[PDB]
Order: structure tokens, then sequence, then C-alpha cells
């Protein structure tokens, strides 16, 4: 995985969340999940859209 917010901390992660316009209203574990999946979004190529 290229992500590991798993480790990193709650403050850093709600800010990058909220940083992608995400959210934090959930949780570390969580954040980590949602951020991982935005991440993963673009698959390491390129981003989608809600289409």
């Amino acid at each position: 995985g290229s992500a590991d917010y798993s480790s990193l901390t709650v403050v850093q992660l709600k800010d990058l969340l909220t940083k992608r316009n995400l959210s934090v209203g959930g949780l570390k574990n969580e954040w980590v999940q949602r951020l991982i999946k935005d991440d993963e979004e673009s698959k390491g190529e390129s981003e989608v859209s809600p289409q």
C-alpha cells in the first residue's frame, strides 16, 4: 500500500482529510481507510470523476 495513515496521527489524518475535501467525521481507522481510498482513486495513474 502507498498510504499508511494507520500509523500517522489523528491530527494529520483529519487535517489532510479536509485538505482533500473528503472529511473527518469518522475516525482514524476510517480516516486511513477513506484516505487510502482517496489516493487509490487514481490507482497511481490518474484521478477519476463521479460519473
